[PDB]
């Protein structure tokens, strides 16, 4: 069970490079240069056989003497720390004095715990293969240190860390949008199921509750995925349920042959339904039903509903065992039109 984290999607408690324009900063999943410029340009280093590999996340910077990027992991049980290393293609390397990198280095609490030395005895050129590494992390750790030596000059030397991520092993993973995107161990998602039966509060009955896809724009033949709110951002969503609400609406699941422990979705209004400005909720209540039992209920948390501009919240709720149905239930504002319901990424952990 591992999980990780994006050197790239945290805060450096300290960052410097090799560049004496020092209004320019070190740059988050981008080169140096290209990023400092606000070109669009990602971080691309060369793999075996002169081969040309393109990274999303990563740290780009000059090195210097040396430059240093710092890391504080106080108490966070990290592991493992694992990149790429090298001089980006996009170097300015038509000098020869220009992308000649001495060393690179990984400090843990003042300690150098790797060095290219071994590797490449002559450190970095512009055509230097990169270096994948992985440095075993002490298990009471406190702050992390990535150090690009430039040696005689900084120029060219746009070091890149590219895919630069912390490891370690977790009993439970902690649910976000990518998580149930790329998938997690024993989730079934609801939408490779088939239900008991289900109904919505629509009145077209030619039309039927959706799987991967909002309501109404699902039953007219569209293929986009379901899109959320979370915290202020949208965020697609490969896997879900859209419904309409009622006074509820339902959808029952047969568990009675299973082990399941736990359902988990976040739920709100897609970001392609119809809404209009009003004091009232679009969606009274979400409910988790376990044999007539209520589990969950969004108002616990929601009491006033939930409109179109409300961030979606996580549902995860335990699942009492020798549960035999489950039933997910929508319930209606009443004051608008809008019921369209969408459940992102739904799914059981079947355990
Ligand atoms: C008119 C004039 O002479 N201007 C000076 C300018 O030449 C000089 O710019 C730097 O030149 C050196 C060679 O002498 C290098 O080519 C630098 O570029 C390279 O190195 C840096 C990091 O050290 C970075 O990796 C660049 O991508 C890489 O191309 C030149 O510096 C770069 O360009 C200038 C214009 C600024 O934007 C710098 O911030 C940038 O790094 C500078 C520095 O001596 O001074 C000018 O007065
Ligand atoms: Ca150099
Ligand atoms: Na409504």
């Amino acid at each position: 069970h591992m999980a990780s984290t994006y050197l790239s999607d945290m805060d450096w408690s300290s960052a410097t490079h090799g560049d004496i324009d020092k209004t320019k900063t070190v740059q988050k999943d981008a080169p140096f240069t290209t990023g400092n410029k606000g070109e669009h340009t990602k971080i691309s280093l060369l793999t075996s056989d002169d081969k040309v590999k393109y990274f999303d996340k990563g740290i780009g910077t000059v090195a210097d003497s040396p430059s240093v990027i710092s890391y504080d992991i106080s108490g966070q049980g990290f592991e493992k720390f694992e990149t790429y290393i090298g001089i980006d293609q996009s170097a300015n390397s038509s000098r020869s004095d220009h992308a000649v990198v001495d060393r690179i280095e990984i400090e843990i609490d003042g300690k150098v715990v790797y060095s290219s030395s071994v590797t490449n005895p002559e450190g970095f050129r512009y055509n230097t293969q990169a270096q994948f590494i992985s440095v075993t992390i002490p298990q009471n750790a406190k702050k992390i240190s990535l150090k690009s030596f430039a040696g005689e000059h900084t120029w060219g030397d746009e070091v890149v860390f590219a895919d630069a991520k912390l490891i370690k092993t977790v009993s439970t993973q902690t649910i976000t949008p990518d998580l149930l995107n790329k998938g997690i161990n024993g989730g079934v998602y609801l939408s490779d199921l088939e239900w008991v039966d289900a109904t919505h509060g629509d009145d077209d009955k030619s039309k039927t509750v959706q799987k991967d896809k909002p309501f109404t724009p699902g039953n007219n033949g569209s293929n986009n995925k379901i899109k959320l709110l979370i915290d202020g951002k949208e965020v697609e969503f490969n896997k879900g349920l859209g419904t309409v609400a009622s006074n509820p609406s339902s959808i029952k699941y047969d568990v009675s042959g299973a082990n399941v422990t736990r359902f988990i979705s976040y739920v709100g209004i897609d970001r392609s339904a119809n809404h209009l400005n009003s004091d009232y909720a679009d969606i009274q209540k979400f409910e988790v039903v376990a044999d007539g039992k209520v589990i969950y209920s969004s108002d616990s948390k929601y009491p006033k509903g939930i409109k179109y501009d409300t961030s979606a919240f996580l549902v995860d709720v335990e699942i009492p065992k020798d549960t035999q149905t489950i039933e997910l239930k929508s319930y209606s504002g009443k004051h608008t039109w809008a019921d369209e319901l969408v459940l992102g990424g739904a799914l059981f952990m079947a355990n």
